[PDB]
């Protein structure tokens, strides 16, 4: 079991029901986006075999919130061969099956459309004629990445006008088939130093057109992709997630001093279009500077994810504020029955990170309900 | 007295000393700038014959930080005749004066530099053949206060770069003649909907130049005021005021969901130049005023917000002004945030003896509005100190 003394989360604001977009959630436990790397390669297709049990396991207790892993919307945005896609026929009728499990659970599934950018392998691309795509074509992820690509003959490239748009085509695309496949709703990953990242932060964005130069500039990709898929699919159904904080992908993070600045544009952004009448359902922040800032600016739902499977006052005190939701990643991984454990005050399964990223079973659907455990 | 229950604070944060520029200062409880009108006109001609004892008698806890009411840094920077300015010899005479009181106390004192734009009497500066300017020709504060400037064919004239160049001269001059004088530091003012929070907000800078069009515009003419003072006097002698929420001035406050990223962005430039060697004395932010309670249940959370993001951004130390007299708790629980100062207001106006009081949870005197911006030593140099109750 992990190291903290555990607390019942049940009397507090974690365990109070809450509409988000359309789903009427029984509590405010969610299950974020989490990469497992078990889908089947070739095709990225959601491996079913494994995939159905792990998001049955995680949604059973009745009215959470489950993100999927990322998932690419077509091929170009990918590049990791065991991470699945969501734009191939073959693909949704594995996602279907999925999407069935949770919802039989009585839970809601939201499909994280996960674009990579420089964060994919250019020699994975390569082989399938794809490029290696970034906001510049010189602003590598570091040395090591840079020797990477140039020893794949796939130097960096940073995305033409018409590229960007493709892009928003594949988004949309992608966040229609997930809908019509049964998705509750989408969230654009726009964190974590992958594409739309490496747009917002000016530590991997200096281009000189209208796509870099200001705070602007800098997040007009992000925001053309969210009036795009709130367009296809409504803001009831969209949501994007951010991590302000976050230097993982070679990204600013709080050493520059400027991207509190950056990101309470894009929020006050999301913020006219709510006001307007198109609000998203939810806007999803990693925690590290303190992510407090958003409750000046968004007044719609906030998901916080990041520690708190050790902290159960600092998410009994984040609750607190209105309208969030508080997620857990790696003790959602190693819990299947985390809600349950945190409502009550259970200890909860130590995490095994060597089965993080594995094509396995183990580390994936073997991890005991508390129950097994004892 | 005003009627709540004092609670002491000598024990909190509020009393712990703090370096702030120059100075060691022996507490934290402030007097920020207070436009009270007592300056002699012609002449905008600070009124030692009241001024003196007005400010001695609030500095007289020792080492406490006076910030003096805004003083305009040039003729053209101004426009209400009873403010004083800080560029001639007449004006410096007096103002050594003042600085040498609050000295004598042990204390110190930061000139508030301020520029007025389009809250400006135009009638006032079209007799003296001054321009009255904002950041746009059109963008006006109001219906009625265009009227104001038609009817003394004074139209609002949205400045040249040359004239933008022109002011910064002026704070870089009067910066230099007040630190002469003997003042401690200066502060500029870029709050409460004056020239410099003219150019910040959008809804009164719509220009295509680069002092309007996007966050880093709108800074500009800001952040230019920032460097030449910094340059001139110094970063340790050098502070600035913003009102993020305030919407006095027909500014945005929060109902424009995009204001905090103005903030931010201004914020982080001068942690910026903070990190680079130049870290400016304090930076001032005004409170958000109490709520309307009548507001609708939408329009009340949208309007929302607080200063905490500063905290995410600046690593210096940060003013606090507003709402504090009546909620010493809050008082106390701001304090406990690093570096932070609270300032008093309204309440330093009515109690001269304010930090004993606060210090010890005295009763506090009861402002008098009337008299706020009255010529008078009433309502000025009249309050009492705390006299014992029998
Ligand atoms: C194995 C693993 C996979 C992850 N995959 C994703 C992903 O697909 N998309 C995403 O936005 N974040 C992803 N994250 C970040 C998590 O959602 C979450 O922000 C992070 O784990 C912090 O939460 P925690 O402290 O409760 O683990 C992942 C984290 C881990 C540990
Ligand atoms: C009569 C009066 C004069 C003021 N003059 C100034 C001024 O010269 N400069 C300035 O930045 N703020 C000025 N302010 C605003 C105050 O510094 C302070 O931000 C405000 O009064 C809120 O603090 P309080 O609630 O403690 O009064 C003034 C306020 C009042 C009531």
């Amino acid at each position: 079991y992990m190291n903290f003394d555990p607390k019942p989360l049940g009397d507090t604001n974690i365990f109070k029901p809450i509409k988000i977009g359309n789903n009427e959630l029984k509590h405010r436990v969610v299950m974020p986006a989490l990469t497992r790397m078990r889908a089947i390669a070739p095709g990225n297709i959601p491996n079913t075999e494994w995939a159905e049990e792990y998001y049955r396991q995680r949604s059973q207790y009745p009215g959470t919130l489950i993100i999927t892993e990322g998932t690419f919307p077509s091929a170009q945005s990918g590049g990791y061969p065991n991470v699945p896609g969501i734009w191939s026929k073959e693909q949704l009728a594995e996602w279907k099956k999925i999407f069935n499990a949770i919802h039989e659970n009585k839970s809601f599934v939201w499909v994280q459309l996960w674009v990579l950018g420089r964060q994919a392998w250019p020699e994975v691309l390569k082989k399938e004629g794809l490029r290696y795509d970034s906001a510049t074509d010189d602003l590598y992820m570091g040395e090591e990445e840079k020797e990477r690509a140039l020893k794949a003959n796939n130097p960096q490239h940073g995305i033409t006008k018409e590229e960007i748009k493709q892009y928003i085509k594949e988004y949309v695309d992608a966040a229609k088939k997930a809908i019509d496949a049964g998705a509750d709703g989408v969230q654009i990953h726009s964190a974590n130093g992958y594409l739309l990242n490496q747009f917002l932060d000016p530590i991997s964005n200096n281009r000189t057109d209208e796509y870099g130069g200001s705070i602007e500039n800098r997040a007009r990709f992000t925001l053309e992709v969210v009036d795009a898929v709130v367009d296809a699919v409504g803001a009831e159904r969209t949501s994007i997630r951010f991590s302000p904080y976050g230097t993982f992908g070679t990204m600013s993070g709080g050493e520059n001093p400027g991207i509190v600045a950056q990101y309470a544009y894009v929020i006050g952004e999301l913020e006219k279009r709510a006001r307007a009448g198109k609000r998203l359902a939810f806007i999803d922040l990693v925690e590290p500077g303190t992510n407090e800032f958003i409750y000046s600016i968004w007044k719609g739902p906030v998901l916080r994810v990041g520690n708190y499977a050790l902290d159960p006052d600092q998410a009994t005190l984040d609750s607190k504020k209105p309208n969030t939701l508080i997620g857990y990643g790696r003790s959602f991984i190693a819990n299947p029955d985390l809600v349950y454990r945190l409502e009550k005050g259970l200890p909860l399964n130590k995490y095994d990170r060597n089965t993080f990223y594995t094509f396995t079973k183990e580390g994936y659907t073997d991890y005991p309900s508390y129950e097994e455990s004892v």
